[PDB]
Formats: structure tokens, C-alpha cells, sequence
């Protein structure tokens, strides 16, 4: 029942590989869609040639920042932000997909995949899906990242969409 998505990455271009993400339509309905039409690219905007603009190793991969490409822009489906849809879930290890945010109820279209336990972040950031297939592409990814989140090439979902 819980929708499937799908996005090819590619580095500099050049192909690395697909992961796919289970998103919890079940228990956080509003944000599963949000993340589900802009892989689709339904409402006529959304991830497609987006890219990962921060990376931190043994931390988490953030991306989904289509209109400024550096963590500053972004939009949801239902507008600029929307809120907290609940907090059920927790950031258990890793390939957890949550939201970013920039405090409570400022949710828009950013998102991160994590790649370490961040209990943290728990209360704090919804989490409404994890990784189903191509955690090795994550890993993959991981290492053009850096300390400080620069990527040392350019990491983007070449394609996306629904599978299921």
C-alpha cells in the first residue's frame, strides 16, 4: 500500500546508481505526499535534476533544494512550508528519510537520508520514509562528501519517480 519512489543518481553525470525509498503514507500521510509528487513531478515542479548539495560521511545526505541548490529554497506541494505532522517515528540508523526544516512547522521540500543513528533529531524532524533498495548507492554517495557538507563532485537525481 505505502508507495514506492525511485531516484537515479549520478555524479558529474555520469550514472552511479538507483535508490529506491518506502515512504510511510500510513502513519504520516501529508508529508509522504509532499515527497511523492515531487518525485513524480505532478504538480509540475520537483526533485527531477535536483541536486545533493550537503554531504556530511557517518551523518546524512541532504537534498531537495530545486529552486536555490544549496539548502536556501525549496517548496512543498501545499505551499512555501507546512507543519509538523507528527512526530511517531524515529531516526533509528541508518537510510531513515526525514525532513529538514528551519524550526517548528517550516517543512518545504528539503530532506535528508541518514547514514548514522541520529536520535537527536527525534521530536524535531518528521521522519516518513527509509530506504528500500540501494543503500549501497547511499553509501556510494556518502563519499563525496566532507566535513564540512561541500561535495567534492556534483551529486544529482538524474531521474525520478513512482515504481509502486
Amino acid at each position: 500500500v505505502n508507495p514506492t519512489v525511485f531516484f537515479d543518481i549520478a555524479v558529474d553525470g555520469e550514472p552511479l546508481g538507483r535508490v529506491s525509498f518506502e515512504l510511510f503514507a500510513d502513519k504520516v500521510p501529508k508529508t509522504a505526499e509532499n515527497f511523492r509528487a515531487l518525485s513524480t513531478g505532478e504538480k509540475g515542479f520537483g526533485y527531477k535534476g535536483s541536486c545533493f548539495h550537503r554531504i556530511i560521511p557517518g551523518f546524512m545526505c541532504q537534498g531537495g533544494d530545486f529552486t536555490r541548490h544549496n539548502g536556501t529554497g525549496g517548496k512543498s506541494i501545499y505551499g512555501e512550508k507546512f507543519e509538523d505532522e507528527n512526530f511517531i517515528l524515529k531516526h533509528t540508523g541508518p537510510g531513515i528519510l526525514s525532513m529538514a526544516n528551519a524550526g517548528p512547522n517550516t517543512n518545504g521540500s528539503q530532506f535528508f537520508i541518514c547514514t548514522a543513528k541520529t536520535e537527536w533529531l527525534d521530536g524535531k524532524h518528521v521522519v516518513f520514509g527509509k530506504v528500500k533498495e540501494g543503500m549501497n548507492i547511499v553509501e556510494a554517495m556518502e563519499r563525496f562528501g566532507s566535513r564540512n557538507g561541500k561535495t567534492s563532485k556534483k551529486i544529482t537525481i538524474a531521474d525520478c519517480g513512482q515504481l509502486e
